[PDB]
């Protein structure tokens, strides 16, 4: 599924992203844009071997299982398809063990050179929340 900037805020607000460790919603979206551009089935290879899955990118090094990625860890406990469902429940469980563990949403490559220090507010401007 593509979503729309303002159907994703809704849903991601449902699942209770908005202000989760202190990060406005705003956030949450830009991240999504610039990560998968609001698409749930992206993938893109790394060079180590693992893959990134969904509309927030979640790697297979630590946080799901593919098969194929050898001696990796999978601490969401889900296979990696899971994460590019339409319904994004299993991605936003997960991203809420990721920004816990201590980097924040500095894990996310795209939000720190993209996002951080913007007006983030913007991206969920005119939606009916
Ligand atoms: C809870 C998360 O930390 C899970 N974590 C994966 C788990 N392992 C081992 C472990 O963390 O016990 C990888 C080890 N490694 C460095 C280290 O921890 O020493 C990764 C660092 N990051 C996060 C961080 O630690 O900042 C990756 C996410
Ligand atoms: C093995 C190294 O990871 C040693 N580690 C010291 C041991 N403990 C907990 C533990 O690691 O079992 C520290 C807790 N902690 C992070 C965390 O683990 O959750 C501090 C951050 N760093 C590393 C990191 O996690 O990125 C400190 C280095
Ligand atoms: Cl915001
Ligand atoms: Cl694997
Ligand atoms: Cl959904
Ligand atoms: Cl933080
Ligand atoms: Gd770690």
């Amino acid at each position: 599924k593509v979503f729309g900037r303002c159907e994703l805020a809704a849903a991601m607000k449902r699942h209770g992203l908005d202000n989760y460790r202190g990060y406005s919603l705003g956030n949450w979206v830009c991240a999504a844009k610039f990560e998968s551009n609001f698409n749930t089935q992206a993938t893109n290879r790394n060079t180590d071997g693992s893959t990134d899955y969904g509309i927030l990118q979640i790697n297979s090094r630590w946080w799901c299982n593919d098969g194929r990625t050898p001696g990796s860890r999978n601490l969401c406990n889900i296979p990696c398809s899971a994460l590019l469902s339409s319904d994004i429940t299993a991605s936003v469980n997960c991203a809420k063990k990721i920004v816990s563990d201590g980097n924040g949403m500095n894990a996310w490559v795209a939000w720190r050179n993209r996002c951080k220090g913007t007006d983030v507010q913007a991206w969920i401007r005119g939606c009916r929340l």
